[PDB]
Parts: structure tokens; sequence; C-alpha cells
């Protein structure tokens, strides 16, 4: 690919594919995309974020994190259509267009880069960080339970081989402090959406605890409204509730923590789709994946700059 036209979105790619992408995508829109380099993965690996503005100095802000777990291959690829469809929709759509003149949008496309790297060279169905532990053999920290809120918790393992094992300690996964670094300092952000798959759902806090949190009455409406506008092009059906009352209780989640650091919409995206494939979805689905989340996440975008 030698121009961000000539990139094919319907097939997976690698990660040198995707971090040549952002090159390109940048060179094409030196005015309203740039690349941050906000840390490095365990294995030296950069940690890239897309940040699309129009101007300003510290507006508010929209987070998207995408591929935190690494063989979720539909939201890598869906990361990268993302970035292609906000230089091309600026200007054009009246919506989004009045968003961007407003907020900035920081989009991080592979949140756990040694993982999909591993996906793509050993096993496709490895979803951890791929740190070492120091009295073990087993590799790896589930990068969804390693976050500071009801850390270590029920609903994570502290056995370092599990699947969903938390960690050492609250941010030990240098994929993850790399986060929550950047989104302290900045101290401006307005909502935090992280996209995974599969079950189509849409989540918000908590997971760690069977309380309440004080703006369910407008999260749940704002959430039924997303859902709606995302199944209106394809028919395809999502659920929605809080995480604990949706699937089973969950620690160290991040947005249980971007909740509790005061960014009111906090949201998580399961994408397609609900079993028949799984973590293996045909390539010929991440377009209209794509396509429907967008809308579905506009909605939630709209909602933000608003209130
Ligand atoms: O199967 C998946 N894919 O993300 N996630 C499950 C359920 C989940 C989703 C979102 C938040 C917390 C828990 C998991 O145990 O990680
Ligand atoms: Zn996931």
């Amino acid at each position: 690919a030698r121009s961000t036209n000539t990139f094919n979105y319907a097939t997976y790619h690698t990660l040198d594919e995707i971090y040549d992408f952002m090159d390109l995508l940048v060179a094409e829109h030196p005015q309203l995309v740039s690349k941050l380099q906000i840390g490095r993965s365990y294995e030296g690996r950069p940690i890239y974020v897309l940040k699309f503005s129009t101007g300003g100095s510290n507006r508010p802000a929209i987070w998207i994190d995408l591929g935190i777990h690494s063989r979720e291959w539909i939201t890598q690829a869906t990361g990268v259509w993302f970035a292609k469809k906000f230089t091309e929709d600026y200007g054009q759509d009246p919506s989004f267009t009045a968003i961007l003149d407003s907020m900035d949008i920081f989009l991080e496309i592979v949140t756990n880069p040694d993982g999909f790297a591993f996906t793509h060279s050993q096993n496709r169905l490895w979803r951890k960080t791929r740190s070492v532990t120091s009295s073990s053999l087993c590799v790896g920290v589930d990068a969804n339970r390693n976050w500071d809120a009801g850390f270590g918790k029920a609903g994570a393992s502290s056995s370092p081989c599990s699947e969903t094992y938390h960690g050492k300690y609250a941010n030990s996964e240098v994929e993850v402090k790399s986060i929550v670094d950047f989104v302290k300092d900045h101290g401006n952000f307005k909502a935090f959406l992280s996209i995974h798959s599969y079950s189509q759902l849409l989540l918000y806090p908590y997971g760690y605890t069977t309380q309440s949190i004080p703006d369910k009455t407008e999260l749940n409406q704002v959430a039924k409204s997303a859902v709606e506008a995302l199944k209106s092009l394809y028919g395809t059906s999502y659920k929605y509730g809080s995480i604990i009352t949706t699937i089973y209780q969950a620690s160290g989640g991040s947005i249980d923590w971007s909740y509790n650091q005061g960014i009111k919409y906090s949201f998580t995206f399961e994408l397609r789709d609900t079993g028949r494939y799984g973590f293996l979805l045909p390539a010929s689905q991440i377009i209209p994946t794509a396509q429907e989340t967008w809308l579905g996440v506009l909605t939630i975008m709209e909602h933000t700059l608003n209130n």
C-alpha cells in the first residue's frame, strides 16, 4: 500500500502493516492527524496513539482503545477503518464535523502489540501480554484486569498461568500504566471507550462491585440509543447494561477505572459475532462490522458533546 487509498480494509493485517499505515495517514492529513508515542511494550515495541484535532489547547477529549486482548482481531481491523473514516468524514458529515471542531479524539489501534505479534507468529488465540513472571514458567497478564479498580478482587485470577491473571499489582503492565499516566496528565477526557469482541454487547460500569453508578439512568439511555443506531444498518442485535449484571463479576477493568477518575461516559463494546466464528470472524465481515460500530460510537460522541 502506497496510499491509505490503496490499503485493503477488507483483510487482516500484521503489526508492521498497521504501523506503516499510521505514518501514511499522518503524511496525508498533517493538519488533522498526529502520531504520539506514549511508551514501549514489554518486548520494546513502540506504543502509538493517533490524535485527531482541528486545533485548540487541551480541548475536551474522547479516548478509544482497541486490541487490549490480542486475539480479538476484529477490533484492530475496526480501528484502522475508524482512523481512515475520521479523515474522510470531517467536512462532509455535519454531525462528525461539529464534534471534531470542538473536541479531540485519541485512538489507540494496537493497545497490546506484543500479544498481537504473538497471535500472528505462534498462537492465534493468545489474549494476554507477554511479560515474564519472577517465579513461574507462565507468561503474560490479562491487561483488562490489571487496572486500579477493585484490583485483586473476585473476578480475576491470582495464578500466573491463568487466562485471567491480574498481575503482581495494579498497573504493573507497562501497556496499562502508559495509558494511565497519559490520561491523568491530560486531565480533560470526557469519554473513554474500550473495544473488544465477541458477544455483541454494550457495557457500562461497574464490573467489580454490585454497587450502581450515580449516572446509571443517563448512561443506560445513551447505551440504548447507541445500540438502536448500530442495529439500523444491518440489523445486528446488541444487549446492554452494567458489566456485572450482563456478563458476570470482573475486577481491574479499564472503564471501571476511567469512571472512578471522573470520566462519566465510559463504555466497553463487545463486537461481532455470537459464537458462530467467535474470535476468528471472517475477513468479509470486517467492513460491515466497522460501519455499524461507527454509528453506535458516533451516537455516544454526539451525546458527549452536548453534555
Ligand atoms: O470474552 C471477553 N472478551 O472481551 N471478555 C470476558 C468478559 C468481559 C467483558 C468486558 C469486561 C469484563 C469482562 C472476559 O472475561 O474478559
Ligand atoms: Zn476482550
